[PDB]
C-alpha cells in the first residue's frame, strides 16, 4: 500500500462548523496535514506551479485513469477537465501528511470504492434551527436557498445515522467541544504523522 | 386576474451579481417592488408577525392548497412545511408592487406553469472564469463546491439559451450596464407601480 497517517473525510452541512474546526485543527498541527493537488486539462495561469496549484495533463491521459477509477471526483466545463485523485491523495500519505478530503456525501461514497482507507467524519449542527440561526448570520442566503439548505441539511443529518457510513459524528454543539472531539478522533493519526 | 404590475422572476448563477443588481434597483425605487411573504405551519418566533414575516396556516391547509397548485416552491424538514404561493405573489401585485421572485431554474418552470405572467430575467456572468474570479472573491468555497458552481452554472448558462423561456437575458459584463439594461427591461412595470 502507501504507509503513512489514513487520510480523514470531512463532511456535514454547509455551515455547520466544518470549516471553522478544520482551520483551528490547522492552525495548532502546522506540517502534520495536507491537501491533495488536484488534475485538470486547463492551461496554467500565472504563477500557478504543476504539482503545487495543479497537475497539469492532457484530456487523454485523464480520462483513461477516470477509467481506471482513479479519481474520487471529477467534473468539466469549457473543455477543461478537473478532478481530485486518489493518487494525489496518496502522495499527500507519503509525505507523512493526513491528507484533509472535506466533502459532501457523494464524495464520501465515492471515496468508500476506493483503495483509500481514511477516517469517515461527520460535523452535524445541533439542530436545524441552530444550523438556520448560523446561515442567517453569514447573510449569503434567500429565502429559497436558506429552505433548501435546511431541508437539505436533514436529509444529511439522516444519512449520517446510517450504519458503517461514518466512524465519528461529531455534534458542533460547543466548539470548543467539538474539536475537542475532532483531534481525539484523529490523535492517532497525528501521532503517526508526527514520526519523522 | 389581479390587476397590478407584472413580478419579475430573476435567475441566474449564484455569484454572477444578480443580488448586487437587485439590491440597488431597490434602493432606487422605494415603494415600487415587494417581496411575496411565505407560508408556514411551524410556531411563531418571537417578534415574528402574521401577513408580513410569514403566512402561519395548519398543515392540512397548506397540502390542500399545495395540492390545488397554489404553491410555486414548497419543501419540509422537521414535520413543518413552507413555501411560496401563487396567491401570496398575487397579494404583493394586488398592493400595485412588482414582486421580485429570485429563484433557481426550477423554480423559473415551476412559475411557468402557473397563472402567473411575469417578466423572467436571467443575469448571466460574462464568462465562468470571471465568476470563478467571483466566487474565489467572496471566500465561500472549498475547492469541490466552487468547481460544482461553475459547471453547475455552465448548465445554467446553456439553459438560459432554450427559446422562450426568459423574456431578458443579462450578461452582467458591466455592473452599471447591466442594472441600466435591467431598469429598461422592467421600465413599463415600474410606470405602472407608480401610479396611484
Ligand atoms: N461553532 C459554531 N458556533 C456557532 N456558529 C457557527 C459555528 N461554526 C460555524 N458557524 C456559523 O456557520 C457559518 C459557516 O460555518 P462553517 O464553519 O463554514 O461550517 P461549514 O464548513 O460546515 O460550512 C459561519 O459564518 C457561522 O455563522
Ligand atoms: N458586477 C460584478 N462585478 C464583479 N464581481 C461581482 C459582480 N457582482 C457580483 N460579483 C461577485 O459575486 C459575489 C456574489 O455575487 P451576487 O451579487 O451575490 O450575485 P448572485 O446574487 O447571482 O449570487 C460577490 O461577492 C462578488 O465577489
Amino acid at each position: 500500500h502507501m504507509s503513512g497517517p489514513r487520510p480523514v473525510v470531512l463532511s456535514g452541512p454547509s455551515g455547520a462548523g466544518k470549516s471553522t474546526l478544520l482551520k483551528r485543527l490547522l492552525q495548532e498541527h502546522s506540517g502534520i496535514f495536507g491537501f491533495s493537488v488536484s488534475h485538470t486539462t486547463r492551461n496554467p495561469r500565472p504563477g500557478e506551479e504543476n504539482g503545487k496549484d495543479y497537475y497539469f495533463v492532457t484530456r487523454e491521459v485523464m480520462q483513461r485513469d477516470i477509467a481506471a477509477g482513479d479519481f474520487i471526483e471529477h467534473a468539466e466545463f469549457s473543455g477543461n477537465l478537473y478532478g481530485t485523485s486518489k493518487v494525489a491523495v496518496q502522495a499527500v500519505q507519503a509525505m507523512n501528511r493526513i491528507c484533509v478530503l472535506d466533502v459532501d456525501l457523494q464524495g464520501v461514497r465515492n471515496i468508500k470504492a476506493t483503495d483509500l482507507r481514511p477516517i469517515y467524519i461527520s460535523v452535524q449542527p445541533p439542530s436545524l434551527h441552530v444550523l438556520e440561526q448560523r446561515l442567517r448570520q453569514r447573510n449569503t442566503e434567500t429565502e429559497e436557498s436558506l429552505v433548501k439548505r435546511l431541508a437539505a441539511a436533514q436529509a444529511d443529518m439522516e444519512s449520517s445515522k446510517e450504519p458503517g457510513l461514518f466512524d465519528v459524528v461529531i455534534i458542533n454543539d460547543s466548539l470548543d467541544q467539538a474539536y475537542a472531539e475532532l483531534k481525539e478522533a484523529l490523535s492517532e493519526e497525528i501521532k503517526k504523522a508526527q514520526r519523522t
